[PDB]
């Protein structure tokens, strides 16, 4: 005998958002990510973008479920974004009825798409490493400060590193997305084997593989660059500008995502801090949580850096980022 379909007195159903359920959905998202949610300054964003369907879950007429779907990498890959239950409705399978749904629009949408991908930070089981293949990973090193109070003794602390010879910042060159050297680093079949991790870029939790294509959807979001040397480059980073996270529920909390390519700590630390002195600034009068992702043996050198050298508070202890992808059939 073959198992009959179970009767739901309350189905689900699946729509694509509009502007319109904006604030249902701030209303199942309270607590995410600890308050580093980027989707409260995102959703609208969301919205504009061509090759993306965000889609909703309804149950009664009322939102209780988000995820976002966006065709990459030349149409061959599908990034999963955003997935997320109400707190009120998660243990019930409604996360797995969504993730099913999106599979069967992407398969019918977009017939091209070879692999789906994903990164994500939860500790990874036997079940995770048979549904996905771990492309790469990262370790996270996640700490806050207040600018103000950054811009006011940055400057005697990196006095004090260089008088007592502990910390002189190395050289580092510049790098102008405009001027075609994002497009001369990341085409580098060199830096993708040696530099970049598992030859893919993340910007702010977002894969792209180092193509054209992608070069185009990552210069329109007016990220910063620095690299070691543009010559023999070996260190790369990248920043995002930040933005709003609804963190301390105040709104004086901002994200600055920096993300760290290569296995030179000193150069991590330089840029690090290159980055942190180009984007204070404007950061005044608020809260920073700034996140930097870099290769796992290098997280120890800089969390000290962070700590001590510059005075910032370390939010929680090593944690990583992995790249997973799975086969589409
Ligand atoms: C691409 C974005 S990354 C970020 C993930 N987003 C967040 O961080 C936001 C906050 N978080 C949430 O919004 C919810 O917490 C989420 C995670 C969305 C879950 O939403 P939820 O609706 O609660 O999920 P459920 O479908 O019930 O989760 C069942 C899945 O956990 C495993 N599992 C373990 N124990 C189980 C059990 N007893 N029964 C059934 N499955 C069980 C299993 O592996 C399955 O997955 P699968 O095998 O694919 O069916
Ligand atoms: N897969 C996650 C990645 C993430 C971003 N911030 C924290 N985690 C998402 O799209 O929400
Ligand atoms: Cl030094």
């Amino acid at each position: 005998m073959k198992l009959e379909p179970e009767a739901e007195a309350e189905p689900l159903d699946f729509v694509v958002a509009t502007e319109r359920e904006f604030e249902e959905v701030l209303a199942i998202s309270g607590g995410i990510y600890g308050g580093l949610d980027y989707l409260p300054s995102r959703y609208h964003s969301w919205l504009r973008d061509p090759d993306r369907t965000v889609v909703l879950a309804k149950r009664n007429g009322g939102v209780i479920a988000l995820e976002s779907v966006n065709v990459i990498d030349a149409g061959e890959t599908v990034l999963v974004e955003g997935l997320r239950v109400a707190p009120w409705e998660r243990g019930k399978g409604v996360a797995g009825l969504l993730q099913r749904f999106c599979s069967q629009l992407v398969k019918r949408q977009h017939p091209g798409v070879k692999v789906a991908r994903l990164t994500r930070d939860d500790q990874l089981g036997p079940r995770e490493l048979k549904k996905y293949r771990l492309i790469t990973k990262q370790g996270i090193l996640l700490v806050r400060f207040n600018a103000s109070a950054l811009l006011a003794g940055l400057g005697a602390r990196l006095a004090a590193l260089r008088t007592s010879g502990t910390f002189s910042p190395l050289p580092t060159e510049a790098v102008s997305e405009a001027g075609g050297d994002v497009a001369r680093l990341l085409l580098s079949p060199s830096v993708q084997r040696d530099v970049l991790p598992g030859g893919t870029i993340i910007q702010d939790w977002q894969p792209y593989r180092p193509s054209e294509s992608n070069l185009r959807l990552l210069a329109a979001k007016g990220l910063e660059w620095r690299v070691d040397s543009r010559a023999r480059p070996r260190v790369l980073t990248l920043c995002t500008r930040p933005f709003p996270i609804p963190h301390g529920g105040d709104g004086t909390w901002r994200y600055l995502n920096i993300d760290a390519f290569g296995s030179d700590g000193a150069q991590v630390q330089s840029q690090l801090l290159w980055h942190l002195q180009r984007q204070a600034p404007r950061l005044v009068g608020l809260n920073v949580m700034c996140q930097l992702f870099l290769e796992p043996q290098l997280w120890s050198q800089l969390a000290d850096f962070c700590q001590v050298g510059l005075g910032l508070e370390l939010v929680k202890g090593y944690t990583e980022q992995y790249l997973l992808e799975a086969d589409i059939h």
